[PDB]
C-alpha cells in the first residue's frame, strides 16, 4: 500500500537525522570509552552488574537497522550507555566522569533533536 510505503519514508527521515544525532554524541567522547562493548573476556564479572550493556556500535548497528520507531527508544539506548558506567565504576575514575561530561553534553544535542522530530514530524 502507498500507506505502508509513506510510514516507511518517515522511518527512513527518523533513522536519517538520529544518525547525525548519534555522530554529535559520539564527538563528545574522544577518548572512544563508550565506542564498543565492554569485553566479557576483560570484565568477566560484567554481566552480574549490568543487565543491559550499551555502546555505540551497538546503536549504530540498530540505527542501520532502522531499529529505532522513535527519538524514545534512542534516548532510552544512549541513557544505558551513561548509566551503565555510572553503576560499575566508581566516582573518581576516569570512566564515570566521562559519562558525566557525555551525558552533560549530549543534553544539548537531545534537546535540540527532540524540537526537529517534533518540528518536522
Amino acid at each position: 500500500s502507498m500507506e505502508q510505503v509513506a510510514m516507511e519514508l518517515r522511518l527512513t527521515e527518523l533513522t536519517r537525522l538520529l544518525r547525525s544525532v548519534l555522530d554529535q554524541l559520539q564527538d563528545k567522547d574522544p577518548a572512544r570509552i563508550f565506542a564498543q562493548p565492554v569485553s566479557l573476556k576483560e570484565v568477566p564479572d560484567y554481566l552480574d552488574h549490568i543487565k543491559h550493556p550499551m555502546d555505540f556500535a551497538t546503536m549504530r548497528k540498530r540505527l542501520e537497522a532502522q531499529g529505532y520507531k522513535n527519538l524514545h527508544e534512542f534516548e532510552e539506548d544512549f541513557d544505558l550507555i551513561i548509566d551503565n558506567c555510572m553503576k560499575y565504576n566508581a566516582r573518581d575514575t576516569v570512566f564515570y566522569r566521562a559519562a558525566v561530561r557525555l551525558r552533560d553534553q549530549g543534553g544539548v544535542v537531545l534537546r535540540q533533536a527532540r524540537r526537529e522530530v517534533d518540528s518536522i514530524g
